[PDB]
């Protein structure tokens, strides 16, 4: 419980030639964008509801992005569910036999923590957990 | 607007074998489930926020969810989109270029009206508009 769906990770080729389609056909608003040279990704913030589409486009060909795009395709790359304390998420879900991909928190997309359990505790499916400092107000 | 994340279709080859991961790790509530053998799919519906998590289980072989399972793997399938009115949206869309897989809204899970976009104007994201009729109290 608390549980959130915090946003949807989506790998695209290009933020600019799927806004037409996102913003003009789905007629999702456009939150505004960021630079992560760090994941190598650029990301793009679509508000859905509570919840966010974000698309995330490859800066080097060398980008987990990139590689994803090469092997899979452009398509959905993951679901993030937002959570009160990330530490003791993944001690919980590791307790529990969850594999992660990362054992302690990186910096995600927004100034978030996240942490990426393993597909294959989740039979193909990349789930996310993401905590966010809680902003509102002025 | 008014658009909002009505649910995740995710195509798993046994509901009853990921639910320890989705009840148990991840703690998302289990709704229900529907038989839909119209469409040839069981169904596992769980709470994530205000959206929900579909598992979609093939009945049998020739189930569109057996077909994608057997070329993609298990994993995430669609990402529906909850609509106030779905003829208007789809009439909308088709005139700003996208092309529908169902041009009229077919029966879907839990009784909602539903049509899905083609992944080819969505650079391989199957998007479903999903109208439902409101029902909250007592
Ligand atoms: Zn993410
Ligand atoms: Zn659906």
């Amino acid at each position: 419980k608390s549980n959130k769906l915090d946003h949807i990770g989506i790998a695209v080729t290009s933020i600019k030639d799927v806004l037409p389609f996102y913003v003009g056909s789905l007629k999702l608003k456009l939150l505004g964008m960021e630079d992560l040279p760090s994941q190598g990704v650029k990301i793009a913030f679509l508000e859905i509801g509570e919840s966010k589409i974000e698309l995330l486009e490859p800066l080097s060909e060398e980008s987990p992005i990139a590689k994803f795009i090469q092997k899979r395709g452009e398509g959905i790359h993951h679901i993030a569910i937002g959570v009160k304390s990330i530490e003791e998420r993944i001690q919980e879900v590791k307790e529990n036999g969850v594999q992660m991909i990362n054992d302690e928190p990186v910096p995600g997309a927004r100034g978030a923590q996240v942490a990426f359990l393993h597909p294959r505790s989740a039979r193909g499916v990349l789930y996310e957990f993401c905590e966010k400092k809680e902003q509102a107000e002025n």
